[PDB]
């Protein structure tokens, strides 16, 4: 890219669920908990495996970013689990990128808990879109 890998995961993207936002010179993917993971769990969904297929071959291809995953939660219950929960989501869906093929050392992860909330944690549906994974995309020199 930067333009060119943007088209790219937008067209992979489709119809997933995964929301795809330019933001300035970085591309961010926004991953819903609710299509991303089984129940409150760190495990992948199912149906979310090809999904992160293609993203992996992406990353792959597009060699020339870092690779930032961060996980985020609603604001319910305490900020030390909130980010121990964000933590492990992170943890899983890098994990995955990995055994994909995917160099590790182009990656890092981090949990934020309730930080950054991209929506009113006073409605069910806000709170909803707060638990999320988001994968930035940084391009190097």
């Amino acid at each position: 890219g930067s333009d060119k890998q943007e088209a790219e995961l937008r067209r992979q993207m489709e119809g997933t669920g995964v929301e795809v936002q330019r933001q300035g010179d970085d591309i961010k993917l926004i991953m819903p908990g609710n299509i991303t993971f089984a129940t409150d769990s760190a495990n992948i969904a199912p149906s979310f495996y090809a999904p992160l297929n293609n993203l992996a071959n992406s990353f792959k291809q597009y060699n020339q970013n870092t690779i930032e995953i961060v996980g985020y939660t609603d604001s319910t219950g305490s900020r030390q689990h909130n980010m121990d929960l964000s933590q492990r989501r992170a943890q899983s869906v890098a994990g995955y990128l990995t055994a994909q093929g995917v160099d590790g050392t182009r990656l890092s992860t981090r949990g934020m808990g309730p930080d950054q909330p991209i929506a009113s944690n006073s409605t069910a549906d806000g709170r909803a879109q707060n638990r999320r994974v988001e994968v930035n995309l940084r391009p190097v020199p």
